[PDB]
């Protein structure tokens, strides 16, 4: 009755909590005068990479540091400068971000096993998938299929990715698909599609936290933390929440 | 609520009860010792179009006539012959059998004309939609877009034809879509795309009438043969069923 699972990339199967993309800011800006924590990195919820160049840029205390190491404020020249060196340092630690999220390989292991197809999407260009699409293979983790925003007329809020899964892949009563993602937007994609969609928690962008510091942190702080994530994707689309992938299988059988 | 709705081809917009093909069939036994019927040619549901050739062959009656023509049972050479030629003179009608509907532009007017997009699907090929729909386009009949199972993976039965419509013609929520045929096949293309689906009656191919044969015929011997047709779409998964065009923008308006 459920033929196929459509996953999503950084922060459900590979790079967990999702740094890739915070690791370049803060370095493109330690090359210099940096000072620059990851949790600054994460508020840029720009339109455009410059957008969020420029928006660093603008945060008090950023500026300061700037001035006090320059004497002067950030420049257009300057913003323009940092943002053109983004996707070169992007490609060049990519591949240190595409290890399995743990959990994965065993669910995709089983699934397969029992004859469900794996597709997936992601919003990552077409470039950069070839590199992160290499590292996750030879490491345990590939999809049946993969399409990305270059394949299709539009981006992720918008259902063409899907289709084009479903066409691929064969299956074709949308509601006999399910899609899992880490964010917001992945809700949104799933609902316009008409698929079964579940967000998963522990490892998401949503929440935030590194593997490293899940670990430590106060039982109880973690436990109200993940309630807030939670409640955010249902009041967003998600049919249904878990923790980590292993609790998938089970909310399938609950679709049936 | 409903933003699109994508129409069909033959039967439902063009060729009135879906001649065409029944011409060349009766054209190409004609070139020799011929004797068909357009009522014979209607029968062969086979899989393949040489399928069908053999089974005019097969079709006693026709058998007795080509051996008294040629004082032999047609033959694999012959029947290979015959296929053979079917193509060709395929071509060679089309454009005679590209007119709208009537009643078609008119309501293509309408809707188009309260913003609703209009997108289609068919069986025929790409080669053969070049000659019909520059002929229909240059007659008063043109849709905002088209897609054939030459750009997708799959025939119709499937859904993929529907996807494409809706990605190119930017509408999402499939159920804000409603899908129009003469045939049972159109039904389950649209069941299976999650669409509203309708069919119609009068001019299809389920009906298998003339618009001259239904302007004469018993009055009380066609409102019977309607309601044999309306009865197979239902049993196949009409949401729907209408007589003609002119009953749609009702039908959308009861849909909401
Ligand atoms: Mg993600
Ligand atoms: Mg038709």
């Amino acid at each position: 009755k459920i033929e196929a699972v459509i996953f999503d990339w950084a922060g459900t199967t590979v790079d967990y909590g999702c740094f890739a993309p915070l690791e370049v800011f803060m370095e493109i800006f330690h090359k210099r005068g940096v000072a620059i924590t990851a949790e600054e990195a994460r508020k840029p919820m720009g339109l455009l990479r410059i957008d969020h160049v420029r928006a660093l840029t603008e945060m008090p205390r950023i500026a300061s540091e700037w001035n006090r190491v320059f004497r002067q404020l950030p420049t257009e020249a300057d913003i323009q400068e940092m943002y053109e060196e983004f996707e070169e340092i992007l490609f060049a630690i990519l591949p240190r971000y595409a290890s399995p999220i743990n959990g994965v390989k065993e669910v995709i292991a089983s699934l397969r096993e029992r004859g469900i197809k794996i597709g997936s999407t992601t919003g990552y260009t077409r470039e950069m998938m070839d590199i992160v699409a290499k590292e996750a293979a030879l490491q345990g983790y590939k999809p049946d299929f993969l399409v990305t925003p270059d394949d299709v007329p539009a981006g992720r809020p918008y259902p063409w990715m899907c289709y084009k899964n479903a066409m691929e892949l064969g299956v074709y009563p949308m509601n006999h698909m399910i899609k899992v993602g880490d964010t917001v937007s992945d809700m949104k994609e799933g609902r316009n599609a008409g698929m079964w969609t579940v967000g998963v928690i522990l490892g998401s962008s949503e929440l935030g936290l590194t593997e490293e510091e899940v670990e430590n942190m106060d039982s109880v702080e973690l436990r109200e933390k993940i309630e807030v994530v939670r409640n955010r994707f249902v009041e967003n689309g998600a049919h249904f929440t878990i923790e980590t992938m292993q609790e998938l299988e089970s909310v399938m059988e609950h679709i049936e």
